[PDB]
């Protein structure tokens, strides 16, 4: 049926909700570890005074940890150079293919007010789930109207939805609840 149809619609609505918000949740962080960190080091790559980012893959995969892996090895030893003369505080490792600099994690009063971040794009994603089941509800009313759906169809496909938006509602409760976790305890 097309009630099949809007429910599959809708879910899909409410799970890109959900993709929204866990893009948001990229970015807060609980450490000093940021590529932006990075952003007035140069280091002279063949003789020419290059941004590390334009010569590295950064990443941070822990709260307390930048990891900067060079597309040229070779300028591992000038790219540590470069972070020292910096002088950010930074005391550099190498792996022999990656370099990677220790950061201590944010100030607890910095990390209070992420958690108050999480809770904006907690409450944002609810609205949009929950216009997801209003325009859902909608879309069901009508399609009765108009004699695709039946009478029966449409309670059964509108509780249906109802399950649905609490299924999301919970599931980004969830992914606040783990993403403060995250930040309060490291
Ligand atoms: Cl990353
Ligand atoms: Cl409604």
């Amino acid at each position: 049926a097309m009630g099949q149809q809007v429910l599959k619609f809708s879910n899909e609505k409410m799970e890109k909700a959900v993709a929204a918000y866990s893009r948001e949740l990229a970015t807060v962080r609980a450490g000093r570890a940021s590529a932006s960190v990075l952003d007035k080091v140069q280091v002279d790559y063949y003789g020419a005074p290059t941004p590390v980012v334009q010569l590295a893959n950064i990443t941070v995969p822990e709260a307390r940890l930048l990891v900067i892996q060079p597309y040229d090895k070779t300028s591992i030893g000038d790219i540590e150079k470069a972070i020292l003369k910096a002088d950010l505080g930074l005391n550099p490792s190498n792996d022999g293919t990656v370099i990677r600099i220790a950061f201590p994690a944010l100030t607890e009063e910095r990390r209070r007010d992420l958690v108050k971040v999480v809770k904006k794009y907690a409450e944002e994603a609810k609205v949009a789930v929950r216009n997801v089941r209003r325009d859902g509800n909608d879309d069901l009313k009508k399609l009765e109207k108009a004699g695709e759906i039946t009478e029966d169809d449409l309670r059964g496909y509108t509780e249906d939805i109802q399950k649905e938006t609490d299924k999301y509602i919970a599931k980004v409760d969830e992914i606040a609840k783990n993403k403060e976790k995250e930040i309060m305890e490291v």
